[PDB]
């Protein structure tokens, strides 16, 4: 009702108003004090949007108001502030952002005591207080105190430890960073210079207003970006977020690079170096990632779509590598969560390593096509979703029911998901061969038209 | 309604919430936005109060909200920041404190661009806006900006460059300040240590739980710090409330010095460096502050019980000097409204160019005895001291009723005044001798009880 | 000796060390502290470079040891901080900075309380002071304060109240940034930004040691950048040096505009909504700028080679419109030194205003061929410069000796300058065809060879 | 030659000038960089005098220019500047104070790794270096980086963790603060509230000026604050000095509290809750501390005259409580120095827990009566003491050379101990006994007149 998938999201000052931000922060508040703990410690960050130092005022006041401590580590990315939770031992965390999403959106992403975004559980728990408004109000000397941190140098120190630093010196790699005036601008660049490379980076100056463009970086938007690579003559470029969460790399020759692929090249990196392990993933990743598995003697699990899902599992089932379609890798054992960041230091260190190119690492993964599209249909698509299941078994086809229907082939697969955001119904088909993708695309708009 | 005398004040946490700093942050933004302003600037301070913190981030918010520009100053003395608020050109201020009231107690004073506090129609439209939360919403590229200055120095200095700091310096005062760990710990033991006085400061540690007593500085409460004052063998003693807007003076003695007498001490002063002038204040003033005008050749008007009255009275006639019965002093060419540590520097003034001590000081003023009393009386109180100043007025007494029933005698006086926020019927009596003063205060009593 | 033209530069902790900058703080305290201040205000900022802070940290201990009040800016452009110079009423500034040299540098500049670089005669003051060791130090109680203020964006705004921002608005350009990581990488962008401009900025992250390449922005180092220009179908791309006090435009074609042609479109502007004026210039800078103070009604002052002796010119003659041969615009109502910022914002607001495009605009000036060569001689440099003089005087070739051997001609010139620094003797040649600008090149070549 | 028992003083922009703090931090740096560690990392922080901003900001510089990370404290006493100097694994710290000494007076205070003072053999080092001046200069790319941490809460929370601070709430103690404008005022008066404690503070605002009097809290100087204690009727009254790292106190009548009576108390205190331990103290110290140790089935281990000499024997010994004849109590396990906030803690849980006035605890303690005399005599007056210890071998009079010549009678001794700083022969006696105390000092002047 409240929250989505990962916290809630709005137009700022229309939907995530002042009142809004203060009531969140009092319901986490009362959260957190109905829990035991007699002082909570919260770690409260925000991205650069322009409206994200009234919506965090509003927010530490509903936090103060409830008798917890608030440790405000200003403008950070969202992995970053996610860390900073885990290292200074807090009893909750709250981000202030919208991700990709425009300028004038915004919203709060509350976390867990490890950092990981907050459990439904507790999400209900949250939802309940903020609508009974049944929040605790502390004492006039029992109300919290606030403080303020620096977490971007201890947050890229942390990622510096866990790379191989004197081989990116030996190489000092060309990299074109594109921290889309986002909260990247105050780390990516920094991290990069540290690690031994050559760093020319574009729009790093923190802008909430996003002059260049929206900070969601797709193809469509990374245009300009991918000529700039190519002009440069760099290694590769890599470009961030808003909120810096993920990273999406480009080649030497200014190619996308699918986050699918960039997600298998750190998976087997990962595994190589761990001698196997867990790699959690969702159904709609690629058979790419279970190929690496394979070369690497590892076992994957398959969750549902989703970010905190992937998180989830990866806590719950000890995983040593985590990852979704849209390739934002997590590391269990450094934050619960995607960390754009640190993807970008275990590529930079997998090619000072590998001596070939960007696009010759890229080539040399097993291939695999793909092709989407998205039926636009308005209803309970679950049970449309159910329906072509069920067609599909009719019909002697393996399928899989894990989030929509994922018919699994011999070559490839295809899936039928109905996203709940929008009246969508998304088709995913992937093979070995082009044909045989849109082999299997074809299929799954015909048993779709059938229901 | 929702606001009082000056501000709105409650208990932090129970009646003044996060969500009540951000209502009124946001009807006071939707006021300046409404007033043709299109990027209004706000100077925002606060007490050491330990709730201050949280209201004055809800109150920053809901300014922000609005498309206001914020200037946080932190914690400041209220006077401190009215002057930043003139000081910044900004086109409002809002103090969160609670002024003398306990430790959970806390509030929000609005300011006008000059410093001053808010008009009482101004004060109507934010409430307006408060209760019907129609407040203005920016866009997102029009949120306002906050920035933090620091205006402790700054005022110190101003203060410093309104007095004879040589003369201080060649008489070296040996001063006791008592800030009671309220917002004049930053300000007044430094501005008296850059007059040039020996200071001694008791409780000069910013402390929002208030460890030693209620930031009310009377003579229950400064009990102790007049035994300090005597033992310390200092020239004088002066003691602040929670946000430093208010001055109380002890004597070299260890006697409690009433505000009265140091407000005519220090208007005496401005007035005979100014060649006369006005003087505004109360209808309860004694008459004390009337031989100082005529002494100096200067007008006294009397406006009803109240700061903000006393201000505005100052503002509109161009007064030269403006104080209250509590003796809290205003002076119109450096803020307008009460400053205490703009009062303790010009008493530090006038002690070292005097020569003589705080006691002889104060002495060598006129005479006057005071007597005060309150009956708890609930009804139509107001109609209660008008009956009082009809039978007064039947049975041939001088009566003036710009705030209660005030006879005027040729010596002294009787005021009978009922407050307005407590079902109480105060009876003020003063004479210039000691017996004459309890025959009008029994006066008083006597007409009220036949209005009962 | 010390100071060279503008400040003092040599490589971070090697010459320029901790004790080399505490004790040019200490002679420059002692300077202040000697012309009658009893408490001088000293504005002190630095760029991003890696080295700054330790030396800013000397420099203000030694400032704070002669009594005088420091106000830390932190990192900022050096226009930025002379404009806090001049606008905190400070009687001094110091910049930490070593301009475009490479990472390994750094330096310091003297500021005038107007902002301008320190004059001659106080810098042989300050250099006497430095060597003799003959420093005041304040007593105990009279050591300075420091103090910190954020100027970014007060100087942002006073950019933006100085240019068409509707006009800027409406158009929308598209400019690409290059603040080549420097004290530019907090202010162009964001300034571009206010103004109403879509924004590309690239190495705007500050950053000291300099990833992508050296803080000079020249043709060799902004290859790469007009690439990127030329990739993102950008109006038009500005790159600034590591103090931000220049600024380089590339046009939409991607070319190196030189300097001295912005310097001519800005002058143009400035003098038609001036309706004329005086414009202050070097020698060596093109007849571009006379024939533009000619279309506008101006007067052109031709002073010698250095930005300093622009500045002083500008502010002794009251002039309207300043710069040289590198194109670096001095605005005197502005700030009395080069500014890259305020150079962009007048940029942007003429191309607005055009409506035409950014190379159109550039070619729209009249066309002249400048040709440069170098002539490494090791001797009095000084003395075959003025036999060159000689030599042409007796050709019958018109010349002024203003600085170095310029022979004026018809259609064009030929300067013969010697490098002070360097052992060589720069030929500087133009005239308004290619032919007879390299022509009047083989002429200043003949007559260097004949003198030596 | 340059540092004196604990760091090096003197008159502010006339002897510890800039270039002097500057000088003083490039052999700091150099010592830390000549000792393996490629990064050092070094607390500062400084008192509340006026010349102590400039004097750190040179200090500062030179350890920058030296390659070592400093972080900046900011105001805070000096035993808090050492529990941070232990707390953030620095690999130095550095104090600029001149302790009690007057305004116009300022100095440097280097500390070991784990905030003890820096030893003698590492001073040592650090004089070779400022004299020669041979500095160890980083590259532009090796300059260390500047942070600014907040101590102070962090240190009162460390303060209260070491304390019953539910028994003192339940008392609620009547306390009067004396900060003298110095770095206690930020730690004391909130450390003692949050203990639950009624705080009255006097000079309680931090100047560097000291308005009200010199930082040194004795007897002359604390008249005034012995006459507040009695007026305000209070439990009793703590005064600290400059840099707070003493601590002295007055019981309810107003009565000066020998320090060695205060350090009796805490070290009966602390040995009673850990069933003995080893009491380090120095031979000046009064056979009250003796005593102390006897009750509690502890031994006393007694050095020569010096604060860093008793924490040194502290950290080698494995001690359990330390302290000198000032009565500057040092917890070896909280900071390995003097600390004035953690005695007064232990005070106020120790009255707390008695039930008993302030006064009654401290006549509770064995009575000894001390006279203190000094004679100005030039020369080498290490001979002179030499000359008569050997007198009084003499005679028959049992005698300690730890410091000085100390003559152990039964129920006292008597003490001649000449300090170097300035040619004054001190004579130290003590009895138990009124009589006998003056019967051994006569014979202290005797022997000394004999040579």
């Amino acid at each position: 009702k409240l929250f989505g998938t990962f916290g809630v999201r709005g137009i700022a000052n229309e939907e995530i108003t002042p009142e809004f931000a203060l009531k969140i922060g009092m319901a986490f508040g009362t959260l957190l004090k109905r829990e035991g703990r007699e002082r909570p410690l919260v770690v409260v960050g925000r991205d650069t949007r322009v409206s994200g130092e009234m919506l965090k005022d509003a927010l530490i006041s509903g936090l103060l108001s409830t008798g917890c401590d608030v440790i405000d580590v200003g403008i950070a990315p969202t992995p970053a502030i996610q860390w900073a939770t885990n290292h200074f031992n807090a009893d909750g965390g709250a981000v202030i952002t919208a991700s990709h999403n425009p300028p004038e959106y915004n919203g709060i992403k509350l976390l867990e005591p490890n950092g990981m975004g907050l459990k439904k559980e507790r999400e209900a728990i949250v939802e309940e207080l903020f609508f009974s408004e049944d929040f605790h109000r502390a004492k006039w000397n029992e109300i919290g105190e606030l403080r303020k941190e620096d977490i971007i140098k201890p947050y890229i120190e942390a990622i510096k430890n866990r790379v191989d630093v004197e081989a990116i010196k030996k190489r000092r790699p060309f990299v074109v960073v594109d921290t889309s005036n986002g909260a990247g601008s105050l780390t990516l660049p920094y991290l990069l210079r540290e690690l031994g490379c050559k760093v020319v980076s574009v729009n790093a100056h923190p802008d909430g207003h996003f002059p260049a463009r929206n900070p969601e970086p797709n193809e469509e938007n990374l245009k300009g970006f991918m000529e700039i690579v190519k002009a440069l003559g760099a290694d590769f470029g890599v470009a961030q977020d808003g909120d810096a969460d993920r990273a999406v790399f480009i080649d030497e020759n200014g190619r996308f690079i699918q986050g699918d692929k960039t997600f298998a090249l750190v998976a087997d990196a990962v595994l190589r170096e761990n001698g196997g392990g867990l790699l959690v993933t969702t159904i709609a990743t690629s058979n790419l990632l279970d190929d690496i598995a394979k070369r690497n003697g590892a076992k994957v699990m398959r969750t549902k779509v989703g970010d905190l899902i992937v998180a989830r599992a990866l806590l719950e089932n000890n995983g040593t590598i985590g990852g979704e379609e849209n390739g934002g890798v997590i590391f269990p054992d450094f934050v619960l969560g995607r960390d754009g960041a640190m993807t970008t230091a275990k590529i930079v260190e997998i090619f000072a390593k590998s001596g070939k190119k960007f696009s010759e690492l890229i080539d040399e993964l097993p291939k695999y096509y793909q092709f989407k599209t998205k039926r636009h249909v308005e209803g309970d698509r679950k049970a449309i979703v159910a329906k072509v299941a069920e067609l599909a078994e009719k019909k002697g086809y393996k399928i899989d029911t894990t989030d929509g229907t994922k018919i699994i082939f011999d070559d490839g697969w295809v899936l039928v998901r109905a996203s709940g955001t929008e009246p969508i119904i998304r088709i995913f088909s992937e093979a070995k061969s082009e044909e045989k993708a849109r082999e299997y695309l074809e299929l799954g708009i015909k048993l779709l038209e059938e229901a």
